[PDB]
């Protein structure tokens, strides 16, 4: 039928008024036979007439039989090159607003095949305004059609901050979140989550996804048997979690993230620890629910199971730090870490091979645990004080003379802050004093960081309640800086500086 394609091509190619309607159904029958379909290609005027008529026609079948062809040329690598040369990409994009469901299914599948195998197709679809046409199609209800459309969006948006911003301006975030809450088709949910994953690293799309209820929507699929859907949801959840602190209705998501901590897959545990750490930051409501569902008990087991892997212990310690301070059941959480055999492993994380991010979080956790008087003794017997003193002395020497994303001033303030709370116990005060820490505490009063002066004067105020320590604080020449610290803009520095001065006299 090749020798015949030159006659057939001239026929439809002809066109005039209705001749066309019928002129197409025949190229559709010719596209159904592969031998004649191969001959349908290679003829530039033919393929260019199929697309040209497709956008001009207005009959009932309009695009169906013509797009029926390009659906079949899209199956051939030669046909994909033919549609690319015919300029069908801008016309196929025009059909993404067509009312007929048949052309919409044929146009989104042809563009999809072009986007996967035809070079330069991603850029041509963008120029035709395809991104906006595809986002507007996300209101359909055919899951097979929605799976093809979202995959085109992921192909176009990945590695393209321009496309991510266009999807945002088109209402993409809200439309993709709706698919998460509505459908159960795994292929559509997985692909939609891949689009949301690509969008979640964009600083402009992340809040919009959060506002659309994406955190709650992604949580609905954390129990799905499809590990690729749960893993993609967790990755997207961790990316958006820093901007979800004002979100409510998180009771179900927070409960599931606690269960996922017991999983055997490291990526699942690593994400769940990171999301819980971010959702509990400055959210006393989230601190309460996580504590109510046994979150302290689960996080201690996770830190115990992890050991050396800092990708798990650093967020899990950060979450444990949030849960043990500044909420109604924080006192129970500080006791819970002890009762679940957590105190030995927490002090262990202060020692090598721990890196500075994990050590910073572990010091902040020890400061919170020390608020519980039942933790004053076991933290001492585990050796928390001598190690915290060594970390403080070393970090102060580095200050006087950003190591892995941590400024040493934060280690100085954290270690002095933890020692300030531990100094409430009288036996800890003997250990702190025996390490000759007063000369450094006095030196820390001169620090430019007000928060360092606050914990320095506070720990000196706790020690000065014993006569031997108050006399030693005076001999260190601490009367001079504490006098200047009485005029501190910080209310805590001035009050602590007055407490040491009163005890010295």
């Amino acid at each position: 039928a090749t020798r015949a394609i030159p006659e057939l091509t001239k026929l439809l190619n002809d066109e005039d008024q209705v001749v066309v309607n019928k002129a197409a159904v025949m190229v559709h029958q010719l596209s159904k036979k592969e031998a004649s379909r191969h001959a349908i290609m290679r003829s530039p005027q033919m393929v260019s007439a199929i697309v040209r008529t497709m956008q001009n026609t207005n009959d009932v079948e309009t695009a169906r039989c013509t797009a029926g062809t390009l659906h079949n040329l899209s199956h051939h690598r030669e046909g994909l090159l033919a549609i690319f040369k015919s300029g069908g990409i801008p016309a196929l994009v025009k059909m993404l607003g067509s009312p007929v469901d048949s052309v919409l299914f044929y146009a989104i599948t042809t563009l999809h095949n072009l986007l996967l195998h035809q070079e330069g197709a991603k850029m041509a679809v963008r120029l035709a305004g395809g991104l906006q046409k595809m986002v507007a199609l996300l209101n359909k209800t055919n899951v097979k059609f929605l799976a093809i459309t979202t995959d085109c969006l992921q192909i176009l948006a990945y590695g393209n901050q321009e496309s991510k911003l266009i999807i945002l301006a088109s209402g993409g975030p809200q439309a993709l979140v709706n698919i998460m809450r509505t459908y159960t088709y795994e292929k559509l949910l997985w692909t939609t989550s891949r689009v949301l994953k690509v969008l979640s690293v964009c600083s402009s799309n992340k809040p919009a996804i959060v506002e659309a209820g994406g955190m709650q929507a992604l949580g609905l699929h954390l129990t799905d048997p499809s590990q690729r859907l749960v893993q993609n949801c967790l990755w997207t959840l961790r990316n958006l979690s820093d901007a979800a602190t004002k979100q409510e209705g998180m009771e179900g998501l927070l409960g599931t993230l606690v269960q996922l901590l017991g999983s055997d897959d490291i990526n699942v545990v690593t994400c769940a620890a990171g999301i819980l750490s971010n959702l509990t930051c400055n959210n006393y409501k989230n601190k309460m629910m996580v504590c109510q569902v046994g979150g302290i008990e689960a996080l201690v087991r996770t830190v115990l199971r992890a050991g050396d892997r800092e990708d798990i212990t650093e967020p899990a310690i950060c979450a444990l730090r949030h849960l043990t301070s500044r909420h109604q059941e924080a006192e129970m959480a500080q006791n819970a870490v002890r009762l679940h055999y957590g105190l030995p492993v927490v002090v262990k994380l202060l020692h090598p091979p721990s890196h500075w991010p994990l050590i910073k979080a572990t010091v902040g956790l020890i400061r919170n645990l020390a608020l519980c008087p039942a933790n004053h003794a076991p933290l001492r017997e585990q050796g928390a004080i001598p190690r915290l003193v060594q970390l403080l002395v070393r970090a102060h020497q580095d200050t006087q003379r950003f190591v892995e994303g941590v400024r040493m001033e934060e280690i100085v303030e954290g270690c002095t802050g933890a020692l300030h709370i531990l100094a409430r116990d009288v036996h800890n005060r003997i250990v702190i004093r025996g390490l000759n820490t007063i000369p450094l505490f006095v030196q820390l009063l001169y620090s430019p960081i007000e928060n360092i002066q606050r914990v320095a004067a506070g720990v000196l105020c706790e020690l000065a309640q014993d006569k031997e320590a108050a006399e030693a604080i005076e001999a260190e020449g601490a009367t001079a800086p504490l006098t200047e610290l009485l005029h501190s803009r910080n209310e805590g520095v001035a009050t602590y500086a007055a407490a040491v001065l009163f005890r010295m006299s």
